[PDB]
């Protein structure tokens, strides 16, 4: 079969592109936080249950080193690498007067210099096996458009759309291909807490941001893992070989581009 | 099983999404000008080998009535319609202070107005039939960046983005998308017309041009029917269902949006 | 002085615009209908008391043969031609599965190959005089995302962007510049009608849908034309010499592209 | 006099700029690197010429607390505050296979971390002083597309890209407005540092690297300090009073977004 990792894919979206890429038939590396070993368990039953080969990777994206002994133990305990989905990533609500540097210097270290890390690790990878891989990125509507009181964040998902651009450019011409997913409002633990923190500042009950910023979607529905999951099937399979640089919104019809 | 019909199916990349879309399991409906039934025979051809039901429909994508009777006929053979591929199309080559009014009637009429006919007699087709349907149109490079010498070609491409963008809004409702592909440089039947056009114009050999405008597709090769197959496969598929409103660029990388 | 034709300059954005040029030094040929030169007459009183010089020039953009003699008109009326504003434009309002084909040739027309028409008029008058000249288009904030029940409009936007940024590159080496204005919601006779149409539409009192699609601008307001006058005093002046190609929004905060 | 700080404005195009709006009738306050201020007296020397006042400041704009004593002393050395144009930045040319993280948090601290910042100052002592005012930042080409052997700086562009458009919705309630001009290729000192380490890397001789990478511009020329100048005098005057959240290309035909 073969190999991808998913990061962040003890849960939320992770986890639902890690299932899918199994069903696909994908051999899959769980890589997560080491403390969210126990909560990638269901991920892990969920890879096993559609017939596929899985394995928790301990990782904290934020290191290099980290990265590079995550990929290379990926490949070897699951024999290959083809794909890299650097979906790990994390959440800031705060007002733009309020954010602060320790703010800034972290989230860019989740979201923005594990990519960077993420592709530097797989390129090598790729390139040991001698095989040509597919590196995909979690962008957002975020990426295309910045969003008041998500500032912090959105600049982190434009970095991430400037990298996935840059990054395909360099590694065309051995063959790789860099692309990103853009998801629109997922029902996950980053909008529970994302809610969460918006509720704090507007005072709207708890539940409530979640559905005013799901109001808009033009199939009126907000996300579940599954939807991002069929443009991440697609963004791994063969079918995607000749996309590359591009950053594709599976927003429900939020954000046009 | 389910229906997808493909105008200009009769030869280049629509012959080539019919082919791919048949190995997918969707039995095909051919629709092309009366003329190229004889060249729409190897299409229908190859998909009856992918063991799909295949039928020619005589279709002049630029006369509504036509449209609207090819869409019944096609549901009629086949027995269902699930998918329309607004993928007929021509090309003009020619430097902006020589376009005439003739020729914007032509090409609008072709590149435009039959994608607001097709997606008119498909949406009311799903309707009838009581299914949630995808329409795929046709869109290009030239939809995201002008280019000289092909400006009116040009404007159409970007006036199907902007019709795709729309039409997927104003369709969401009824549970309808409204997508399309955007391919860069592919070696059919127009780019033979392109090149030797240009050549014309600006004196290189002929196949210098299409050498020249290849020369900046990141993964280093040009394009064939088969890449832009890719794209439409997962457009035509479930797990696009979470998209809409979106022009994907399939260029191997030339232009990153 | 420098002299700049602004088609549709009999009312709306056209008569700002005039006014606002006129300040900064342009004489104007104000281009519009036939019966629309009693409406003009405000905007020349506006001209004439910035101590400018004012004439209107009947044209209807749709034919090439009047936009040519028009440009002439103004050109030996004013004693050159510097700028060309392609202002004049019409808005349909219509469901998109009841959109004609006649709708579509007359909205394309107008919109459309009116700016095609416009160009060539105004590149042969400016190399005829040996100078370098700058065209500013109509965009609208329709033509960077298209809006639902505004499909063909829309879609004619989309196509007078493409336009803007194909004629810049072929039109650069004479040092000729194309550059477009993206209006958001401006409180003119067209908003009047796009009101009442969606009016009969959603049965909402006239005027309320002109304030719900208003409602969202960033800067809490409708706009005025010397608000769109204001870019394209920018786009008229030495200030923009080294921008080409671009559609620039002046929507008070709606699109971000 | 109105008052604007242009960070950077020691040489370069914020030299441009500072002399610029100068002329337009600003009092100017340059702030740049203190080891900086002799190099800044040339253009203070080209701001006093216009008959405004300007001053020195120095400021690190990595530095939170000292952007906020920037503004302070610029306020009160001149007697207001209006405008600040973001334009610090510095630029990093190395492959993405090579770029490390003390590359990457230098890279952010200078190029996005200090827009923050100066938006935070500005947006303070703006409110302080009871004014509506304007944040102008410094985008560039590769903040739209990302660029090879660029990468990390494309990446702060983005950013950049993106806290214009996030920062101009959260501060548009209060009247102030955020906008960033793009530039091309300018031939500033970044250029001479970016072409020799482009030598370095390609072994193309000194020069040839600024050559080739102007080759497409559509005007047929590099760009000089004075050509961004035009479009920063248009974002610091009332005539772009509408606009905000954009991201305007001045790059004589690069990019058309
Ligand atoms: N939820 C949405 O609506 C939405 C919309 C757009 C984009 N996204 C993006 O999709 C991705 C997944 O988001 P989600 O909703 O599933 O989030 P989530 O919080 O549910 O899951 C994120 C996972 O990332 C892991 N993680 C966090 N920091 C890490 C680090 N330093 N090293 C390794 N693993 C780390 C977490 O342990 C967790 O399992 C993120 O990149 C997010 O920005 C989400
Ligand atoms: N070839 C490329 O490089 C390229 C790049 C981008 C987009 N496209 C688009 O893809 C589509 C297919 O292009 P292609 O290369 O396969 O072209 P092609 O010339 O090989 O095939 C076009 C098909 O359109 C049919 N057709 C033309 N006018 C028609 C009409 N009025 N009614 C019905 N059928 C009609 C023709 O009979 C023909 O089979 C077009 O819409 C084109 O704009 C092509
Ligand atoms: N009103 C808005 O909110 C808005 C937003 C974006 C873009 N725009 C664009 O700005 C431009 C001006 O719009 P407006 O609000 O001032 O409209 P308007 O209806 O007030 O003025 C349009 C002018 O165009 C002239 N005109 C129409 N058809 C013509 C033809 N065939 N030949 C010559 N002149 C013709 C009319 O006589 C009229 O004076 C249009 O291109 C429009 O699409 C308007
Ligand atoms: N040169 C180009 O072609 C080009 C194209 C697009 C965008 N830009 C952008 O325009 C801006 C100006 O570039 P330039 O060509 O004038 O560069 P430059 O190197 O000529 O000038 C940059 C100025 O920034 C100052 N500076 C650097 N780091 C600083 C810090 N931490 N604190 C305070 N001042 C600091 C320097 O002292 C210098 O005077 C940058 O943001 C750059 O990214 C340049
Ligand atoms: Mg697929
Ligand atoms: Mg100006």
């Amino acid at each position: 079969s073969k190999v991808a990792m998913v990061t962040g894919g003890a849960q939320g979206i992770g986890r639902g592109i890690s299932e899918k890429l199994a069903a696909d038939g994908f051999d899959i590396a769980v890589a997560d936080l080491p403390q969210q070993e126990e909560q990638a368990a269901e991920t892990i039953k969920l890879i096993e249950a559609a017939d596929q080969k899985a394995v928790f990777v301990g990782l904290d994206v934020t290191d290099k080193a980290n990265f590079d002994s995550a990929i290379d133990e990926a490949a070897e305990k699951l024999g290959g690498f083809d794909v890299l989905v650097n979906n790990a990533g994390i959440a800031q609500i705060k007002p733009l007067l309020e954010v602060t540097e320790e703010d800034l210097k972290q989230i860019y270290s989740v979201n923005v210099f594990s990519v960077f890390f993420g592709i530097q690790a797989a390129s090598r990878k790729f390139d040991e096996l001698g095989v040509k891989g597919k590196i995909i990125n979690a962008a957002s509507i975020a990426a295309i458009q910045g969003f008041p009181i998500l500032s912090a964040y959105s600049t982190t998902k434009f970095a991430v759309r400037g990298l996935t651009q840059a990054a395909a450019q360099e590694l065309a011409p051995k063959g790789h291909t860099v692309n990103a997913y853009a998801p629109g409002i997922v029902g996950t633990g980053m909008w529970e807490q994302i809610d969460a923190e918006l509720s704090k500042i507007n005072g709207k009950p708890i539940g409530e941001n979640f559905k005013e910023y799901s109001s808009s979607i033009a199939l009126g529905r907000p996300s579940v893992p599954e939807d991002v999951a069929g443009l991440v099937s697609f963004l791994a399979s063969e079918n995607s070989n000749y996309v590359t640089g591009q950053v594709m919104l599976v927003d429900g019809g939020m954000l046009y581009n």
